[PDB]
Order: structure tokens, then sequence, then C-alpha cells
């Protein structure tokens, strides 16, 4: 349940319980915080 316009949405905020369930995201689908969906462009 998180993508680009989201994870910068959450972070900003500062709520770090909405972001609860990244550590079963990445995982399970072969995500990393490095890659291109989670980069803004340029």
């Amino acid at each position: 349940v998180f993508n680009r316009p989201i994870l910068f949405d959450i972070v900003s905020r500062g709520s770090t319980a909405d972001l609860d369930g990244l550590l079963p995201f990445l995982l399970t689908h072969k995500k990393r915080l490095t890659d291109e969906e989670f980069r803004e462009p340029s």
C-alpha cells in the first residue's frame, strides 16, 4: 500500500504509525528504497 506520492506525503507529516507496513511491503514484493519508483526524477 505504498507508492511514490504516498511515502513522500507520510514522512512530510511526521507520523510513523501510517508507514507501519513498509517492512512487509519491501520484502515480499522485492522492493528497495533506492529504486527509481521510490525516488523522484531529476
